[PDB]
């Protein structure tokens, strides 16, 4: 599960994942995260 500290981070993971780039790195290209669970904590609200 992917969850993202913004609005703008998660568009951002968005567009870098549109080439296939691995979840990973988007991860660290945005400020968003991976979880191994579904439930975002309320500080990667987006």
């Amino acid at each position: 599960t992917t969850c993202c500290p913004s609005i703008v981070a998660r568009s951002n993971f968005n567009v870098c994942r549109l080439p296939g780039t691995p979840e990973a790195l988007c991860a660290t290209y945005t400020g968003c995260i991976i979880i191994p669970g579904a439930t975002c904590p309320g500080d990667y609200a987006n």
